[PDB]
């Protein structure tokens, strides 16, 4: 079936709970893969000590860039970047798990939880799951966002895995 994976994020230096995402890896099975894999750290590296750092509350939070930590960088596990899989899942509403860009084909690592409906980045962003538990987890994190995206405390993905 599809992977369920785990987040474990703290918010300056205290447990804020779990994040429990599917991968819609029947959809979106390279995009899907990339995530689980990034979990898990088996490939060497991943998300496992990275942060959630542009959080922006009534849109979404983003992370995922744990080689510069400030949205410039990220790696998938095929290379730099990998194409748009397809853009068949939508940003209908809050806990859609969907990957950030830089423009066309350049997925990475980072990726973003919505806290609203994105109708917008449809066709733009790959959606790849959703939040199976753990969504007032999102909702602490998005609380220490900002207009601007900085965040208000040190949001960090302490310990990450695959569930099944
Ligand atoms: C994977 C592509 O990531 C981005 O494009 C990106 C990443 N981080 C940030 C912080 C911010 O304020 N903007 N921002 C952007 C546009």
């Amino acid at each position: 079936g599809n992977p369920l994976v785990y987040l474990d994020v703290d918010a300056n230096g205290k447990p804020l709970g779990r994040v429990v995402l599917e991968l819609k890896a029947d959809v979106v099975p390279k995009t899907a893969e990339n995530f689980r894999a990034l979990c898990t750290g088996e490939k060497g590296f991943g998300y496992k000590g990275s942060t959630f750092h542009r959080v922006i509350p009534s849109f979404m939070c983003q992370a995922g860039d744990f080689t510069n930590h400030n949205g410039t960088g990220g790696k998938s596990i095929y290379g730099s970047r990998f194409p748009d899989e397809n853009f068949t899942l939508k940003h209908v509403g809050p806990g859609v798990l969907s990957m950030a860009n830089a423009g066309p084909n350049t997925n990475g690592s980072q990726f973003f939880i919505c806290t609203i409906k994105t109708d917008w980045l449809d066709g733009k962003h790959v959606v790849f799951g959703h939040v199976i538990e753990g969504m007032d987890v999102v909702k602490k994190i998005e609380s220490f966002g900002s207009k601007s995206g900085r965040t208000s405390k040190k949001i960090v993905i302490t310990d990450c895995g695959q569930l099944s």
